[PDB]
C-alpha cells in the first residue's frame, strides 16, 4: 500500500490555512493537558478531606473548635477549588472550539481545491490515459477518495494532537507528583499492549478464515439463484436446499471457536486491567501508610498515568485516518501533477486562417497504447483532396477507425506524421484543431439536458435562430417540433427516450453548429434500421457539402457515392481509386461487395419489528438462561468496583485506626484482583452462551431463509429488488448479523440494568441530595452525547446529498469523456463542476462553526459536572451531612457506571443495523407465495395423455401492470401434435410456456391440462412431466452426470437412464471424445463449451424425465453453422409421441408444424396450418415475406 510524503499532502494549504492549522493545533495541545491537570487538582482535593477525617474519628477533642478549624477551612479550600475546576472547563470550551472549528475549516478549504484540480487533471488527460484506466473507478475516486482525504486532514489530527497532549500531560503530571508510582504503572503497561496485540491476531486469524469458509456455501448459493428458472422448472429445489445446507455445518462451526476466543480476549483484557488496579493500589496504599505519598497523590498519579495511557488508544484511529488519507492523496496528486503528451488545454500551436481542408497521412506507423505488442498501422499513406469525400473499407481491423482516431489527434503516431496542408497536426493548437474537426461516432450520445443545451455543447455563443437553422440542416426540425416541450424537451440518460436515428441526427446538428472544415464519420449509419438510415444518410450527404469528409461504414451501400475508395489489407493501404477501378481490379473491395451481396430502497420498505426477532433465537432457551444471569453478574461487577475503590481511599480519607489502615488496604487491593477473576469468568461463560446461540441461530436461519427463497413464485425473482447478488448477500450478511438483536442485546441491556441499576441504589443510600444532583447531571450530559452523534451524522448526510449535484456532472463528464473531448468543452464541464461546488463550499464555514459549538457544548459541561458535583458534595460533607467517602462513592458509582454502560453499548453489534437486517429475514421466511412447490397435495392420475388447452386466460405481469401481455388469448394442443407460436416479438410468446409451467396466475380465465384445470393439479407434479428449454440454457458447476440426472429428481437415475438419455439427444459422441467421460465440470470452472453442445446437454436433461410435454421457447437464437442442424435433428426424434410447443423467429422450421398460431396484440387473430395462413394473405403473409 502506497502513500504520499506528509509535506506534499498539505501542498494546497496557504497563508490562512497554515494559520488555521497552527492555531488549531495549539488549542488542541492545551485542550489535551486539561484532563491531567484536572487529575492533579483532584488529588489536591482529596488530600484536604484526608485531614478532616482522621481528627474527627478517633475519640473526641474539640467540639466548638472544630467547626472553625475544619468546616470553615474546607469551604475556604473549595471556594478556590471551584474556581480551578470551573476555570479549566470554561477555557476548555474555547480551546476545543478553536481546535475542531479551525482544523475542519482549513481541511475543507484544502479539499475544495483538491477535488476541483483533480477533476481538471482527469479532463486534462488524453484518451490514451482513459484506455489504460477504468472510468468507473475513476469516477468513484472523485467522490470517495477525495472524501477520504477530507477525513484525516481535519478534526482527526486535531484530536490526535489533543490525545498526545493528554499523553504527555498525564505522564508529566504523573512524574511531577509521583516518582515511584508512575514507574510502577508504566511497568504494568507493556503487558497490556503485548496482550491486546496477541489477542487481536487470534481474532483476525479466524476472521479471514470465515470469509473462505462460508464461500463454499455462497457458491452453491449464487449458482442456484442464478439458475433458478431451470431449478423450479426441474424441481431440484430439494437437492439444492440440501446441497446448500451441507456447506453450512462446516463454516459457522469454525466461527463458534472465533466467537469464544473473542470473548476470552475481552475477558483477559478486563482481568489484566483489574490486575493493574489491584497491584497499583496495593503499592500506593502501602506507600501512603509509610507517609511518603499522600492519599491524594496516589490518585493524582494513578489517574493521570492511566488517562495518559488510554489517550494513545484514542489516538490510534485518528492517526490511522491521517495515514490512509495519504494513500488516497497519492492517486489524486499523481493525476494533478501529470501533464499529458497532448495539451489540449493551452495553445502552443498555430491557427491557420485559410483554412483549406487538405488531408495527408505520410508513412503512419502506430499501435494502440493498451497493446504495444500488436502493431496496427504499418506505413499508412493516404491523401485527401479539398471537399473530396473519401471512404474507408477492406475489413482489415481497428486500423480504419484508428485513422479517424489519429485525425482528431486522439493519439499520436509512433512513426510518421499526419499533415493538414503544409503543417503537421502537432504544430497547431489542439483546441482549435478539434473545433475545426467535426465527428459523428458509431454510437450517438446526448447529455441529460435540453436539445437546445445538447446543441450548445458544440458551440456556446449560438443564438436560438442559429440553433434552429442548424437543426434544420440535420433533418431533425420535424420530430423535435413535434416534441411536447419543443427545444426544452429533456433527453439523454434520464427522461424522454428517443430512437437511434433521432438521437444521432441531433448529434449531426450539434457537430454542424461548429461549422467544421473537416468531417469524420465513423460508422454513422451503423446500428440503425433501414428506414431511419435513409433520413440520417440524407442529412449526412448534405453535411458533406463544402467540407472534406472521410467516412467508414459497414454497409457498402452508401460507399459507392464517394470520390475515392481506399481499401485496407493488413497495415498498409493497397487499392485506392474510383469505385469502377476497384470493381475492375477485383480487389478486397470487390470481395466484400460479393460476400455481402438499491441499498436504501431495500432498507426503507420493511416496517417492524420490536423484539419479535428474539423469537427466532428462542429455540435454545438454556444458552440464554445462563447468558442473562452471567450478564447480570458481569453488570453488577462495575458498581462493586466503584464501591471498593471508594473504600480504598475512604480508609485514607476518613482516618480511623492507623493499625487498621494496612489490614484494610491489602484487603481491598486484593479484593480488586478478586473482582478481576470473576470478570474473566463471566466473559468466558458468555462466549459459550450467547456466542454459540447467535451462531446456531445463524446457520439454522440461513437454512430456513434459503428454503423460503425456493418456495417463492417466479413473480418474486422478477421483482427488480430481488437479484441473485442481493439475495446471496441477504443470505451472507443479514442472516449472520441477526444475532446482534438476540443474545448480544440481552447481554447489553442486562449488564446496563445491573450496572446503573444496582449502582444507583448504592449511590442513593450513600447520598440523598448528592445522588439526586448526579442522576440529574449525568442524564443531561448523556442526552448531549446523543445529540452530538445526531448533528454529526445528520449534517454528514446533508452534505453528501448536496454533493450529488456535483457527482452527476462529474460522472456524465467521465463516462462520456471520449465524446466531449471531440467537442472540446472540457473546460465548460469544469466550469459546470465548480458551479455545482460553490454551494456546498459556502456551507463549509457554517459547518465548521457547527461542529465547533456542538463539540464544545458537549465538552464544556463535562468539567462543569465535576465542578457542580464536588461543590455540592463538599457543601454536604462540611455541614452535618456526611460524608466525603460517600461523595466519592456516589460520584464513582453513577458517573463511571454511566461510562461503563457506554463501553457495554459499544461492545455489541449495532442494534439498529441488527434489527433492520433482521426484519428482512423474518419477512423472507414468513413469505407465503401464490404457487407452492412444496405442497404434497395434487391429483396425480394414471393418465399419460397430456392435452393443453388455454381457455380465455388473460394475464399481465405483477412487476409492471402497464400494457397487459395476454388479453385473454385462447388455444389448444392435443397429444403428439406440436404447436407453433408466431408474432412480432415476445409477450406473449414466452409467457404461454411460462404459464403452462405455472410461473404466474392469470387474473381471469383458466388453463386446462387434460380434463382438469391446472390450479387443481399438484404444482410440482405438473412440472414433473413438463420439459423446458429456454434461449440460454444454464448448467450447474457440479458435473455432467448430475446435470443430466437433474431432470428427474426424487429418484436414483444411475448409469442406464443417463446413457439412454444421452444416446438419443445425440450427445453421446461428444462425451467419450473429450477426456474424460461424464466426470467433467461445466462450466467456466472446467472445460468451456460452445452454446450448441451445452444446449444439447440441456435437451438430454429435459428428456430424462420422459416428459409428455416439451416446451421449446426460442431454443437457439445464437447457434450458427452446421451446429444448429444436429441440434434440431436430435430434437426431431424426441418430438414424436410427445406434446410440444415451439417458438421461433426463424419461420423456416415452422412450415412443418402441425398447428401455427399467429398471436398479435393480446389475442389470436390468425390460426391454422402454414399454407392455409399463407393463402390467407393476412399478417402471416406479410411476416413471412421477409424471408428473402
Ligand atoms: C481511563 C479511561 C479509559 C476512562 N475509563 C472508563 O471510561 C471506564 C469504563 Se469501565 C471502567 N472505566 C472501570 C475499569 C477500568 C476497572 N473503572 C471505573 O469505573 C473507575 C472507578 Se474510579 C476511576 N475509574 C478512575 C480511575 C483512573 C481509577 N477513572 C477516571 O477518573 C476516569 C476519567 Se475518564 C476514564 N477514567
Amino acid at each position: 500500500k502506497p502513500a504520499v510524503s506528509v509535506l506534499t499532502m498539505f501542498r494546497y494549504a496557504g497563508w490562512l490555512d497554515r494559520l488555521y492549522m497552527l492555531v488549531g493545533t495549539l488549542a488542541a495541545i492545551i485542550h489535551g493537558v486539561a484532563l491531567p491537570l484536572m487529575m492533579l487538582i483532584f488529588g489536591d482535593m482529596t488530600d484536604s478531606f484526608a485531614s478532616v477525617g482522621q481528627v474527627s474519628k478517633q475519640s473526641t477533642q474539640m467540639s466548638e473548635a472544630d467547626k472553625r478549624a475544619m468546616f470553615a477551612k474546607l469551604e475556604e479550600e473549595m471556594t478556590t477549588y471551584a474556581y480551578y475546576y470551573t476555570g479549566i472547563g470554561a477555557g476548555v470550551l474555547i480551546v476545543a472550539y478553536i481546535q475542531v472549528s479551525f482544523w475542519c475549516l482549513a481541511a475543507g478549504r484544502q479539499i475544495h481545491k483538491i477535488r476541483q484540480k483533480f477533476f481538471h487533471a482527469i479532463m486534462n488527460q488524453e484518451i490514451g490515459w482513459f484506455d489504460v484506466h477504468d472510468v468507473g473507478e475513476l469516477n468513484t475516486r472523485l467522490t470517495d477518495d477525495v472524501s477520504k482525504i477530507n477525513e484525516g486532514i481535519g478534526d482527526k489530527i486535531g484530536m490526535f494532537f489533543q490525545a498526545m497532549a493528554t499523553f504527555f500531560g498525564g505522564f508529566i503530571i504523573g512524574f511531577t507528583r509521583g516518582w515511584k508510582l508512575t514507574l510502577v504503572i508504566l511497568a504494568i503497561s507493556p503487558v497490556l499492549g503485548l496482550s491486546a496485540g496477541i489477542w487481536a491476531k487470534i481474532l483476525s486469524s479466524f476472521t479471514d478464515k470465515e470469509l473462505h469458509a462460508y464461500a463454499k456455501a455462497g457458491a452453491v448459493a449464487e449458482e442456484v439463484l442464478a439458475a433458478i428458472r431451470t431449478v423450479i422448472a426441474f424441481g431440484g429445489q430439494k437437492k439444492e436446499l440440501e446441497r446448500y445446507n451441507n456447506n453450512l455445518e462446516e463454516a459457522k462451526r469454525l466461527g463458534i471457536k472465533k466467537a469464544i476466543t473473542a470473548n476470552i480476549s475481552m475477558g483477559a483484557a478486563f482481568l489484566l486491567i483489574y490486575a493493574s488496579y489491584a497491584l497499583a493500589f496495593w503499592y500506593g496504599t502501602s506507600l501512603v501508610i509509610s507517609k511518603e505519598y499522600s492519599i491524594g497523590q496516589v490518585l493524582t498519579v494513578f489517574f493521570s498515568v492511566l488517562i495518559g495511557a488510554f489517550s494513545v488508544g484514542q489516538a490510534s484511529p485518528n492517526i490511522e485516518a491521517f495515514a490512509n488519507a495519504r494513500g488516497a492523496a497519492y492517486e489524486v496528486f499523481k493525476i494533478i501533477d501529470n501533464k499529458p503528451s497532448i495539451d489540449s488545454f493551452s495553445k502552443s500551436g498555430h491557427k491557420p486562417d485559410n483554412i483549406q481542408g487538405n488531408l495527408e497521412f505520410k508513412n503512419i506507423h502506430f499501435s494502440y497504447p493498451s497493446r504495444k505488442e500488436v502493431q496496427i498501422l504499418k506505413g499508412l499513406n493516404l491523401k485527401v483532396k479539398s471537399g473530396q469525400t473519401v471512404a474507408l473499407v477492406g475489413n482489415s481491423g481497428c486500423g480504419k477507425s484508428t485513422t479517424v482516431q489519429l485525425m482528431q489527434r486522439l493519439y499520436d503516431p509512433l512513426d510518421g506524421m499526419v499533415s493538414i496542408d503544409g503543417q503537421d497536426i502537432r504544430t497547431i493548437n489542439v483546441r482549435y484543431l478539434r473545433e475545426i474537426i467535426g465527428v459523428v461516432s458509431q454510437e450517438p450520445v446526448l447529455f441529460a439536458t435540453t436539445i437546445a443545451e445538447n446543441i450548445r455543447y458544440g458551440r456556446e455563443d449560438v443564438t436560438m435562430d442559429e440553433i434552429e437553422k442548424a437543426v434544420k440542416e440535420a433533418n431533425a426540425y420535424d420530430f423535435i417540433m413535434k416534441l411536447p416541450h419543443q427545444f426544452d424537451t429533456l433527453v439523454g440518460e434520464r427522461g424522454a427516450q428517443l430512437s437511434g436515428g433521432q438521437k444521432q441526427r441531433i448529434a449531426i446538428a450539434r457537430a454542424l453548429v461548429r461549422n467544421p472544415k473537416i468531417l469524420l464519420l465513423d460508422e454513422a449509419t451503423s446500428a440503425l434500421d433501414t428506414e431511419s438510415e435513409a433520413v440520417v444518410q440524407a442529412a449526412l450527404d448534405k453535411a458533406r457539402e463544402g467540407r472534406t469528409t472521410i467516412v467508414i461504414a459497414h454497409r457498402l451501400s452508401t460507399v459507392r457515392n464517394a470520390d475515392v475508395i481506399a481499401g485496407f489489407d493488413g497495415g498498409v493501404i493497397v487499392e485506392q481509386g474510383n469505385h469502377d477501378e476497384l470493381m475492375r481490379e477485383k480487389g478486397i473491395y470487390f470481395k466484400l461487395v460479393m460476400t455481402q451481396t438499491k441499498e436504501a430502497l431495500d432498507e426503507d420498505v420493511p416496517p417492524a419489528s420490536f423484539w419479535r426477532i428474539l423469537k427466532l433465537n428462542s429455540t435454545e432457551w438454556p444458552y440464554f438462561v445462563v447468558g442473562i444471569f452471567c450478564a447480570i453478574i458481569n453488570g453488577g461487577l462495575q458498581p462493586a468496583f466503584s464501591v471498593i475503590f471508594s473504600k480504598v481511599v475512604g480508609v485514607f480519607t476518613n482516618g480511623g485506626p492507623p493499625e487498621t489502615q494496612r489490614q484494610n488496604s491489602n484487603l481491598f487491593s486484593l479484593l480488586f484482583l478478586i473482582l478481576g477473576i470473576i470478570s474473566f469468568i463471566t466473559f468466558f461463560l458468555q462466549g459459550f452462551t450467547f456466542g454459540k446461540a447467535g451462531e446456531i441461530l445463524t446457520k439454522r436461519l440461513r437454512y430456513m431463509v434459503f428454503k423460503s427463497m425456493l418456495r417463492q413464485d417466479v413473480s418474486w425473482f422478477d421483482d427488480p429488488k430481488n437479484t441473485t447478488g442481493a439475495l446471496t448477500t441477504r443470505l451472507a450478511n443479514d442472516a449472520a448479523q441477526v444475532k446482534g438483536a438476540t443474545g448480544s442485546r440481552l447481554a447489553v441491556i442486562f449488564q446496563n440494568i445491573a450496572n446503573l441499576g444496582t449502582g444507583i441504589i448504592i449511590s442513593l443510600i450513600y447520598g440523598w441530595q448528592l445522588t439526586l444532583l448526579l442522576l440529574a447531571i449525568v442524564p443531561i450530559i448523556a442526552i448531549a452525547g446523543v445529540v452530538e452523534m445526531k448533528m454529526l451524522s445528520g449534517q454528514a448526510l446533508k452534505d453528501k446529498k448536496e454533493l450529488e449535484g456535483s457527482g452527476k456532472i462529474a460522472t456524465e463528464a467521465i463516462e462520456n469523456f471520449r465524446t466531449v473531448v471531440s467537442l472540446t468543452r472540457e473546460q465548460k464541464f469544469e466550469t459546470m463542476y465548480a458551479q455545482s461546488l460553490q454551494i456546498p463550499y459556502r456551507n463549509a464555514m457554517k459547518k465548521a462553526h457547527v461542529f465547533g459549538i456542538t463539540f464544545s457544548f458537549t465538552q464544556a459541561m463535562m468539567y462543569f459536572s465535576y465542578a457542580a458535583c464536588f461543590r455540592f458534595g463538599a457543601y454536604l460533607v462540611t455541614q452535618q451531612l456526611m460524608t466525603f467517602e460517600n461523595v466519592l462513592l456516589v460520584f464513582s458509582a453513577i458517573v463511571f457506571g454511566a461510562m461503563a454502560v457506554g463501553q457495554v453499548s459499544s461492545f455489541a453489534p449495532d442494534y439498529a443495523k441488527a434489527t433492520v437486517s433482521a426484519s428482512h429475514i423474518i419477512r423472507i421466511i414468513e413469505k407465503t407465495p401464490e404457487i407452492d412447490s412444496y405442497s404434497t397435495q395434487g391429483l396425480k392420475p394414471n393418465m399419460l395423455e397430456g392435452n393443453v388447452q388455454f381457455s380465455g386466460v388473460v394475464f399481465n405481469y405483477p412487476t409492471r401492470p402497464s400494457i397487459p401481455v395476454l388479453q385473454g388469448l385462447s388455444l389448444e394442443v392435443k397429444k403428439g401434435q406440436t404447436l407453433a407460436l408466431v408474432g412480432s416479438s415476445g409477450c406473449g410468446k414466452s409467457t404461454v410456456v411460462q404459464l403452462l409451467e405455472r410461473f404466474y396466475d392469470p387474473m381471469a380465465g383458466s388453463v386446462f391440462l387434460d380434463g382438469k384445470e391446472i390450479k387443481q393439479l399438484n404444482v410440482q407434479w405438473l412440472r414433473a412431466q413438463l420439459g423446458i428449454v429456454s434461449q440460454e440454457p444454464i448448467l450447474f458447476d457440479c458435473s455432467i452426470a448430475e446435470n443430466i440426472a437433474y431432470g428427474d429428481n426424487s429418484r436414483v437415475v444411475s448409469y442406464e437412464e443417463i446413457v439412454r438419455a444421452a444416446k438419443e439427444a445425440n450427445i453421446h459422441q461428444f462425451i467419450d471424445s473429450l477426456p474424460d467421460k461424464y466426470n467433467t465440470r461445466v462450466g467456466d470452472k472446467g472445460t468451456q463449451l460452445s452454446g450448441g453442445q451445452k444446449q444439447r446437454i440441456a435437451i438430454a436433461r429435459a428428456l430424462v424425465r420422459q416428459p409428455h410435454i416439451l416446451l421449446l421457447d426460442e431454443a437457439t437464437s445464437a447457434l450458427d453453422t452446421e451446429s444448429e442442424k444436429v441440434v434440431q435433428e436430435a430434437l426431431d426424434k424426441a418430438r414424436e409421441g410427445r406434446t410440444c410447443i415451439v417458438i421461433a423467429h426463424r419461420l423456416s422450421t415452422i412450415q412443418n408444424a402441425d398447428l401455427i398460431v399467429v398471436i398479435q396484440n393480446g389475442k389470436v387473430k390468425e390460426h391454422g396450418t402454414h399454407q392455409q395462413l399463407l393463402a390467407q394473405k393476412g399478417i402471416y403473409f406479410s411476416m413471412v415475406s421477409v424471408q428473402a
